[PDB]
């Protein structure tokens, strides 16, 4: 079906995106993020993270930790299904994952791991 979602990251904490469908058919997935607001990533960052609704809070939580030079994610953090780079304004990035790495029933969630961001900029994420 479609195998793509654009998403645009702003100054509001918002992604433009809340519910995000992968249809079974899909062999890849991929998701491309910009960032359309003036601050850079270092007050304003961007990334769209993803991981099962029940990994969310440990990869934001370790991700904060971090730091920025680390895109606010932990190194080599397992439960990071996939993730695009972190952004700032102006920026854009692309992220492909194989379809195979999500399994149906299970609830996945996509959020921005920048400090406190991840309360208002965050969704869902399902197998269809
Ligand atoms: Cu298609
Ligand atoms: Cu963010």
């Amino acid at each position: 079906a479609e195998c793509s979602v654009d998403i645009q990251g702003n100054d509001q904490m918002q992604f433009n995106t809340n519910a995000i469908t992968v249809d079974k058919s899909c062999k890849q997935f991929t998701v491309n993020l910009s960032h359309p607001g003036n601050l850079p990533k270092n007050v304003m960052g961007h990334n769209w993270v993803l991981s099962t609704a029940a990994d969310m809070q440990g990869v934001v939580t370790d991700g904060m930790a971090s730091g920025l030079d680390k895109d606010y994610l932990k190194p080599d953090d397992s439960r990071v299904i996939a993730h695009t780079k972190l952004i700032g304004s102006g920026e854009k990035d692309s992220v492909t994952f194989d379809v195979s790495k999500l399994k149906e029933g299970e609830q996945y969630m996509f959020f921005c791991t920048f400090p406190g961001h991840s309360a208002l900029m965050k969704g869902t994420l399902t197998l269809k």
